[PDB]
């Protein structure tokens, strides 16, 4: 199946999931000299407080943290948004070096990482059915670059030792969002889409301007993670990104001057 290898890479996804040579998919490059600053904008609104974060788990291209969306604990609502999106779950794309790892890029630039939080639609009852809409859901994306270790990450690191390959799964109860957002919410944001199969064109994209930091000791535990299940040729888990897709007919707007 697909993954990120030479042979089964982004390149080769488009004979399984033609929807990969859309006309709004992603990730995109974000040009800040053609972005729109659009006055009409609302300030984001992050409602954490209750969120209740269930699980960590592996699942062979990236680990998810799970949250319970059984009810309205977590969402996210604002901005350029209709409606309430619960928090399912969020994961990061990352590099094999600290000069690549982020989906998003910003004027060509790419980060060490990226974060998504991924919502959706409350109004479609399910993330199964969200998927299937063209607001179905909400990904809140933030840039992780090298520097300073971000302390509300640590928790996530140090279980990575546990779900080290394709299947494992943790308890990660207790686990507060709020830790991993950089002080502004300040974002551009624009249609796009799942940016690993089935690249359903189903998001609406809102990426932070601010990037958050993290150490090298923190994204060098991501790289020791593994795409492979247990007992199988270790393939270390390193550059699960795919890289800028065509914007095509879109226009990325910003929320700030
Ligand atoms: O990477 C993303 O932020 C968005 N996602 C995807 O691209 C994706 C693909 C298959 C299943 C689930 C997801 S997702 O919602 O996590
Ligand atoms: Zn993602």
């Amino acid at each position: 199946h697909w993954g990120y290898g030479k042979h089964n890479g982004p390149e080769h996804w488009h004979k399984d999931f033609p929807i990969a040579k859309g006309e709004r998919q992603s990730p995109v490059d974000i040009d800040t000299h053609t972005a729109k600053y659009d006055p009409s904008l609302k300030p984001l609104s992050v409602s954490y407080d209750q969120a209740t974060s269930l699980r960590i788990l592996n699942n062979g291209h990236a680990f998810n943290v799970e949250f319970d969306d059984s009810q309205d604990k977590a969402v996210l609502k604002g901005g350029p948004l209709d409606g309430t999106y619960r928090l399912i779950q969020f994961h990061f794309h990352w590099g094999s070096l600290d000069g690549q790892g982020s989906e998003h890029t910003v004027d060509k630039k790419k980060y060490a990482a990226e974060l998504h939080l991924v919502h959706w639609n409350t109004k479609y009852g399910d993330f199964g059915k969200a998927v299937q809409q063209p607001d179905g859901l909400a990904v809140l994306g933030i840039f992780l670059k090298v520097g300073s270790a971000k302390p509300g990450l640590q928790k996530v690191v140090d279980v990575l030792d546990s779900i080290k390959t394709k299947g494992k799964s943790a308890d990660f109860t207790n686990f507060d969002p709020r830790g991993l957002l950089p002080e502004s919410l300040d974002y551009w944001t624009y249609p796009g889409s799942l940016t690993t199969p089935p690249l359903l064109e189903c998001v609406t994209w809102i990426v932070l301007k601010e990037p958050i930091s993290v150490s090298s000791e923190q994204v060098l535990k991501f790289r020791k993670l593994n795409f492979n299940g247990e007992g199988e040729p270790e393939e270390l888990m390193v550059d699960n990104w795919r890289p800028a897709q065509p914007l095509k007919n879109r226009q990325i707007k910003a929320s700030f001057k």
